[PDB]
């Protein structure tokens, strides 16, 4: 019969999990997949609150580690990377020069969401958090980034690379050096509590299979190093 099992994945990977999903069912039809997106740091916190989740796919190598050690997840595997960017509303500007002239900045709570851990990383790094620190608007996930940035309800914002190349309204302003931040890796794991260990591992290790490979490739993701 059918079984169906339920993935919280993070905000970022809406778009290429939407091509992956009937490629898997199609290869598996006693396999039905769920899918809820947000941000990585608020899946991390249901999988410790006891929501019936299946398996989880993180942006944040340290939301898989503290979920591993809580014996809350298991079988950690990186499978995709990605790059963080500044986007603007569709003049040689840098960086420090585009958060000058910027009322608002839009990033992920850097509590919850990876993409505003990564960028306050950035900021810090480059000795711009204290200067742009009262201009930041915290949303909860990559996504609503995007969605205020389009609207133009915000200045800047700052995504990641596979955001920016779905959107027509925003444009990028400068490509965030991966030095000035820790290495931006998509890693994919099991509840531990979930009734469906076996069906759960075959979409698993699924993306990390050549079909769902290269799908992040042409949706602009990279590899797992
Ligand atoms: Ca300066
Ligand atoms: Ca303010
Ligand atoms: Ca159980
Ligand atoms: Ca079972």
């Amino acid at each position: 019969q059918t079984t169906t099992i339920h993935i919280s994945a993070a905000a970022s990977l809406k778009d290429s999990i939407d091509d992956v999903k009937p490629l898997f069912e199609k290869a598996n039809p006693t396999i039905k997949l769920s899918f809820d997106f947000g941000g990585s740091g608020q899946i991390r916190e249901r999988v410790e609150s006891g929501a019936p989740i299946d398996g989880v796919l993180l942006a944040s190598k340290k939301d898989a580690d503290t979920l591993i050690k809580q014996n809350l997840a298991e079988k950690t595997k990186e499978f995709a990377g990605n790059e963080l960017v500044l986007i603007e509303p569709k003049t040689e500007a840098n960086l420090e020069q585009l958060l000058n002239d910027a009322s608002k900045i839009a990033i992920g709570d850097p509590e919850s969401v990876p993409a505003g851990a990564y960028a306050k990383q950035t900021l810090e790094n480059l000795n711009l958090y204290n200067a742009e620190k009262a201009k930041l608007v915290l949303a909860t996930d990559v996504r609503q980034v995007l969605s205020y940035v389009e609207a133009g309800n915000a200045d800047a914002g700052f995504v990641y690379q596979t955001d920016a190349l779905l959107s027509k309204k925003v444009q990028v302003k400068a490509k965030i050096d991966e030095k000035l931040h820790d290495p931006i890796a998509y890693y994919s794991a099991q509840v531990s509590d979930s009734d469906k260990k076996e069906e759960t591992a075959t979409f698993l290790d699924f993306m990390n299979k050549s079909e769902a490979q290269k799908i992040l490739e042409k949706y602009g993701f990279k590899a797992a190093n």
